[PDB]
């Protein structure tokens, strides 16, 4: 169901804190800006990357969201170490089970 890319414009996200930004526009029209932090669903599983867990960014590197052939979309791709210490690439796409709401921000 719907997602953060037309409601909202100028998708930040710091690689160090992992804090999602971005302006949406409420139910009144008025602008304001929002913050979110993936951590809390986002986690280290042996190298792979998977929601409902916690606690990444500890644990990997490079963080960066890429734009498709459409501005409309952004994708999160991270280095996660693995539980030997080896360095994996992972990809994941936050358009999915994930929305905002006209003047809030919470999951779908
Ligand atoms: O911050 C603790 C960390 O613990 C768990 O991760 C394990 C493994 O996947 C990691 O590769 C190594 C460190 O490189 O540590 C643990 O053995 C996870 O619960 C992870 O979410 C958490 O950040």
């Amino acid at each position: 169901m719907p997602n953060f890319s037309h409601t909202c414009s100028s998708i930040n996200y710091d690689p160090d804190s992992t804090i999602l930004s971005a302006e949406c526009q409420a139910r009144d029209g008025e602008w304001l800006p929002t913050e979110l932090r993936l951590s809390d669903h986002i986690g280290n599983i042996d190298g792979e990357l998977q929601f409902g867990d916690q606690n990444f960014q500890e644990t990997c590197q490079d963080c960066r969201l890429e734009f498709g052939d459409g501005e409309q979309s952004v994708w999160l791709v991270c280095t996660c170490q693995t539980m030997d210490g080896e360095w994996k690439s992972t990809q994941i796409l936050l358009d999915s089970q994930i929305d905002n709401n006209d003047s809030q921000l919470e999951i779908g």
